[PDB]
């Protein structure tokens, strides 16, 4: 009955999707699929973050228009997300008419409300190329150790940090020309004006404890005005009434989420939902699944921008940690920096979805993809605990009972134990305590396989006149499988489809209250196969 709008962070258009991105999109998708299972109106949307100096320069280097380049990466990104079954209702772009109009609208409202200031700053400028240089586009000699060819604000030899203006014999990364300091008028967003409102939100109890604690650090350091303009040449939106000035990519980026929803509503011919979800009096819920590296933007700048332009603010922010492989940050040399596209050449999407889900929680701690454990866990839990309930019982039903399940539950009490667990498991999905949900589900799977072993169908099957017993036992196992797959439906979309084909029924959350009795099931190849370390080693090799 609830109206919910969910988004993830918008991936940058100048890079491919990797396992880090996938943790976020998978976490959000599991939550979204669960919400849909409970009957809510859900809108899951995203967009590619396509503006900025890096993108402009990359396109120039490739000899193509930025429009062509971002279009190609958008398609690549969407192919990867589709491959992992991320159920987006809309995937748009920050480079769109919807975002242009909303960005100009919000800026105009902020300016009229007195939240935009003008001030001149001094910045390194490449006079040959004719453009201001962001820090990482300046290279030179470290002022401390004198090591050559260091980029930006830090030295990778001695570890010193400094303003690029301190680099000795500075060179433009773009042209090789010597940059010089040049003045430029910039527009600033008055974030400090929203300090009290933001502090009140921080102590409201909605945000994760770890996020609130971090925000207190930011309030202690002191909020500052935010430089939201960038000079031409740039790839982005030009600021109204300010020739040669553009909105900094980070200003239009989150607005692009609003733009994606407007685009969805417009394509649907829906003229009422946009305002119903974004106006101040909205009763709809808005959630953003994001990584800790962008919390400053989504928890401080974003709510302030919305407040200042008369729009509703996020109902909550769901923050996740970094993704490590084998305990450490992804390493290109070790072949642990894995692309989403590469992953799918070696494993299915469900395997990673399951592993991440089993490790996820409501906290912002990092999630480790230990490859050896990945093989062990997928084989133990998916193949040997859950799918085993179907694979060890389906054969007898199809071969000796014409595919028809028993007319009654052999063990109603045990079945009730399984359905009684729905409340706690659903609450775990709801609260994002994914690891807890998986543990509960697997504990039930253990009870199910214990039941089958207690009944010993491999013994019953060879004994005279025990056909009724065999059908009863195997049917019971299949019904337990039906329940477990329902609880896991948000996690394993593809295996779920195969399970539904086998069971001849769509799995619904409430449906488990009615077991399958005197019901025809279909034969199947193999619902899920084992994986091994040889496959893992091949994945790593292919990633080097
Ligand atoms: C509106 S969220 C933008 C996120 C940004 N593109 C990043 O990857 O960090
Ligand atoms: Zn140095």
């Amino acid at each position: 009955a609830k109206k919910i709008l969910v988004t993830c962070a918008s991936p940058y258009a100048n890079g491919s999707i990797h396992l880090g991105h996938m943790l976020e999109h998978i976490q959000a998708d599991v939550w979204v699929r669960y919400q849909r299972m409970r009957g809510h109106e859900v809108n899951f949307i995203c967009a590619d973050d396509a503006h900025g100096t890096p993108i402009m320069l990359k396109a120039q280097q490739l000899g193509i228009t930025p429009e062509q380049m971002i279009g190609e990466m958008s398609q690549e990104h969407q192919t990867d997300f589709a491959g992992f079954n991320i159920s987006y209702d809309n995937y748009h772009s920050t480079h769109s008419e919807e975002n242009r109009q909303l960005s100009e609208l919000i800026y105009s409202r902020l300016k009229e409300n007195g939240f935009i200031k003008n001030r001149t700053i001094s910045q390194l400028y490449d006079p040959e190329k004719g453009m201001f240089l962001p820090d990482r586009f300046v290279k030179g000699t470290c002022p401390k150790c004198k090591s050559p060819d260091q980029y930006g604000d830090n030295c990778e030899v001695c570890g010193a940090t400094y303003s690029p203006t301190e680099l000795i014999e500075p060179k433009s990364v773009v042209s090789g020309a010597t940059p010089v300091m040049r003045d430029s008028e910039h527009f600033f967003f008055d974030l400090p004006s929203f300090s009290e409102m933001l502090q009140a939100w921080t102590r409201s109890g909605a945000l994760q404890e770890q996020v609130a604690n971090k925000m207190q650090e930011w309030f202690e350091s002191g909020l500052q005005q935010w430089d939201i303009s960038r000079d031409a040449p740039y790839f982005g939106f030009e600021i109204p009434n300010a020739p040669g000035k553009y909105f900094y990519v980070w200003l239009d980026a989150p607005i692009g989420l609003m733009g994606s929803f407007k685009n969805l509503c417009d394509k649907r011919g829906d003229s009422v939902s946009f305002d119903e979800y974004w106006k101040k009096d909205s009763t709809a819920e808005l959630y953003h699944f994001i990584g800790k590296d962008i919390v400053y933007f989504l928890s401080l700048f974003w709510p302030a921008m919305l407040e200042g332009s008369n729009f509703r603010k996020p109902s909550n922010l769901f923050v996740h940690g970094y993704v490590t492989v084998n305990g450490a940050k992804m390493s290109k040399s070790r072949g642990t920096f894995i692309k989403a596209s590469t992953w799918l050449n070696h494993f299915d999407a469900d395997s990673l979805r399951y592993y991440y889900t089993a490790k996820l929680s409501s906290r912002i701690d990092d999630i480790d993809l230990n490859l050896e454990d990945f093989v062990q866990r997928v084989n133990a839990d998916i193949v040997n605990k859950v799918v085993n309930l179907a694979s060890r019982n389906a054969g007898f039903i199809n071969k000796r009972f014409d595919g028809v399940l028993a007319s009654e539950l052999a063990d109603p009490q045990l079945y009730k134990t399984f359905t009684d667990a729905a409340e706690v498991i659903g609450e775990a999905w709801e609260s994002r305590e994914f690891g807890k949900a998986v543990r509960e589900i697997m504990a039930l799977a253990d009870l199910a396989n214990r039941y089958v072993d207690e009944q010993a169908p491999w013994v019953v099957a060879k004994q005279e006149g025990r056909d009724a017993d065999l059908q009863a036992i195997c049917s019971m196992g299949i019904n337990l499988f039906r329940v477990l797959m329902t609880y896991l439906k948000p996690v394993l979309p593809k295996l779920t489809e195969r399970a539904e084909a086998f069971l001849n029924t769509e799995l619904t959350w409430d449906g488990i209250q009615q077991p399958l009795l005197g019901h025809k099931v279909n034969p199947f190849k193999a619902l899920y196969n084992r994986i091994d370390m040889r496959q893992v080693e091949a994945l790593v090799e292919a990633s080097k």
